[PDB]
């Protein structure tokens, strides 16, 4: 059972999410990222189960990463779904900010507005080792 | 003296460049990337010497990565200068393609058109371990 789930937006956060996975694994964490560990079966169920299994929920906030959550009242966007699961389960949520513009909470669906109240970590290209160190400090 | 120099465009390939650095270091290669190894002094001298010192020249071709070299006739662009140094020294050049559109040689400065004759490796987000294994096979 992975200790860390990485939630990310494919068109903008795939490289940072993979970088996070490598570093966190190096430091002994079991990491779930879809390209490595999502296997056979119905992916909606499997992805929600993988969020529930992981104590830590790492959210890659690349530019525009929550755009597709906006107006997603039916909760059909996969990132929206992962965030709501992490919130409902009381996970240790750790946003990673990489060029992200913080939206006002009221443009997001009410069931995920609480994600903006968690302390985030700013990915520093120039100080990557220290960024990783900070993430590890935040993980449980 | 590091075995691998990583040349990349900061605005678009920083994440992939750092992902490549970590993976290659984990496989025992000594890697030069500016944010970790460029130290004090006049940076234009140091970066040229660093290209000269590394047997392998890993070129991160993220989207539009050569745009700033086009019509850079006085060769003031840093990626342009790094490529020219790699070609001039006959380094083992290994282009990494990630959403890159191959330009026609006419649009590039004459002293770097030869970079388009080297066999490149396509970055696959879904098959990253295989991509890394292929890069390692290309390295000397």
């Amino acid at each position: 059972t992975p200790d860390v789930f990485i939630s990310y937006r494919r068109n903008s956060g795939s490289q940072l999410a993979s970088l996070l996975k490598v570093h966190l694994q190096l430091h002994g964490f079991s990491v779930f990222i879809d390209v490595e560990k999502l296997e056979a079966g119905k992916f909606e169920d499997k992805l929600i189960q993988s969020v529930m299994g992981a104590r830590n929920f790492v959210l890659v906030l690349s530019p525009g990463a929550l755009d597709k959550c906006m107006q997603d009242h039916d909760c059909k966007d996969w990132v929206h779904k992962e965030i709501v699961t992490a919130l409902s389960c009381g996970k240790n949520i750790v946003p990673i900010i990489d060029g992200f513009e913080w939206p006002e909470p009221q443009v997001l669906p009410e069931d995920m507005q609480a994600v903006l109240t968690f302390n985030g970590i700013k990915w520093s290209h120039e100080y990557q080792e220290a960024t990783i160190e900070k993430i590890i400090r935040f993980l449980q």
